[PDB]
């Protein structure tokens, strides 16, 4: 029935994040299930590539640390799932 894996609510980011985060998302989340692993794969990716200092959120808005820091934010609603991923500047 009806159920995907991806519904950006809200992009602040240069979409790269978007297609990027969800990508991440999607790879993570069908290559592996550990919810914690998800979050660091993600993290990871963008922290190896475009250097410190994110944080993304795998759950639903226990984040609580967007805009505490600047505006570098990226929402996106998956499957029964929400992620946020954002950096300081």
């Amino acid at each position: 029935m009806s159920d995907r894996k991806a519904v950006i609510k809200n992009a602040d980011m240069s979409e790269d994040m978007q297609q990027d985060a969800v990508d991440c998302a999607t790879q993570a989340m069908e290559k592996y299930n550990i919810e914690k692993d998800i979050a660091a794969y993600i993290k990871k990716e963008f922290d190896k590539k475009y250097n410190p200092t994110w944080h993304c959120i795998v759950g639903r808005n226990f984040g609580s640390y967007v805009t505490h820091e600047t505006k570098h934010f990226i929402y996106f609603y998956l499957g029964q799932v929400a992620i946020l991923l954002f950096k300081s500047g």
